């Protein structure tokens, strides 16, 4: 919700009112994951020894 | 029932997948009866002779 940059140069008299305010909604940013996976298998025939 | 016969080439190799294998069922033998009969007739005369 970043300020505004409308800083202008606003000069008004005091005998008078709002000219439509510009207020500024929010900003959505959104994200997704990812999936990781290490498989692994092993022979035990090889595995005969140690 | 009868068990597999020896199969001596029971070689597998290391870390494979376990083979469908083989499953024999067993045998039904049945028999049947038979009928034995013996007869004898006498005509009332000669069981009266003596």
């Amino acid at each position: 919700d970043a300020l505004a940059s409308v800083d202008g140069n606003n000069a008004h008299v005091e005998g008078s009112r709002a000219e439509d305010g510009e207020m500024k909604p929010t900003v959505i940013k959104s994200n997704v994951t990812q999936i990781l996976r290490k498989v692994v298998r092993v022979s035990d025939t090889a595995n005969t020894t140690a």
